[PDB]
């Protein structure tokens, strides 16, 4: 009975997809989020180690939540007549990166290195455990304010991680590269480098590149902001048009604007405190 187990709290946001509300754990007052979704809205199922019919988001959430805090780690689940409810792990205080960069504008390099170095390092955490996200974008990284650390949400639009191609794609259109536009086709790893350049962008430009289709598809990148040399490269590499083109993560870490970034921890007293 989670009715009794965790206290609701007030909404912290709602679309189609579902609704999580925040929440507090009545037995060790541990800070939760408490995540809704309809049976019916569910498109993507999935099997459980012990073969049991539950939404692909917990199978998922199950494969990544042990260890590393990059993404928020599935505490619970339960299973109501008509939906699910996923109990989330929750920092305090927290907000997302979305109303991050609203709030201040385009990010200092410093700040947006170790920002996308983070995300980075979680993306390959959920690579190494068969995971893929395929919908990386500010609004689905959450900052811990007081110890700097970036934690991904959202794993409703993921997916297993295969080699072979993908020909479906329910996450952010103008976050989707332009194989996906023009063919319906795109490889995971290959495409989350490209949502990867576009959550650059959006880092150092407080903005998105593209909004229409055929932005995407001409792949051509104006700056609105005075952004280094070496993080232009970077974007534009992540942006190119071939998917054979773009970085492998291992590339992109080895970027000269990926050098000497700060910690989490530095990161916070430095930009956050
Ligand atoms: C779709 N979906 N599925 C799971 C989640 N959110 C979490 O899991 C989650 N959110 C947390 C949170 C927050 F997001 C904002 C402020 C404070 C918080 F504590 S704490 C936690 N575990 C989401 N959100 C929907 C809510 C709004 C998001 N910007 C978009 C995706």
């Amino acid at each position: 009975p989670l009715e009794s187990q965790y206290q609701v709290g007030p909404l912290l946001g709602s679309g189609g997809f579902g609704s999580v509300y925040s929440g507090i754990r009545v037995s060790d007052n541990l800070p939760v989020a408490i995540k809704h979704v309809e049976k019916d809205r569910i498109s993507d199922w999935g099997e459980l180690p012990n073969g049991t019919r539950v939404p692909m988001e917990v199978v998922l959430l199950k494969k990544v939540s042990s260890g590393f805090s990059g993404v928020i780690r599935l505490l619970d689940w339960f299973e109501r007549p008509d939906s699910f409810v996923l109990i989330l792990e929750r920092p305090e205080p927290v907000q997302d990166l979305f109303d991050f960069i609203t709030e201040r504008g385009a990010l200092q390099e410093e700040l947006a290195r170790s920002f996308f170095w983070q995300v980075l390092e979680a993306v390959r955490h959920c690579h190494n455990c068969g995971v893929l996200h395929r919908d990386i974008k500010d609004e689905n990284i959450l900052i811990d304010l007081n110890r700097g650390e970036l934690k991904l949400i959202d794993f409703g639009s993921g997916a297993l991680l295969k080699d072979t191609v993908y020909t479906d794609f329910d996450g952010t259109r103008v976050y989707s590269p332009p194989e996906w536009i023009r063919y319906h086709r795109y490889h995971g790893r290959s495409a989350a480098v490209w949502s990867l350049g576009i959550l650059l962008y959006d880092m150092v430009c407080g903005d998105i590149p593209f909004e229409h289709d055929e932005e995407i598809i001409r792949g051509q990148v104006f700056f609105r902001q005075r952004v280094s040399s070496e993080c232009q490269h970077l974007i534009r590499w992540c942006l190119a048009l071939r998917p054979s083109d773009r970085p492998t993560f291992e590339e992109i870490q080895n970027h000269p604007w990926m050098q000497d970034v700060l910690l989490p921890q530095e990161t916070a007293e430095i930009h956050l405190h």
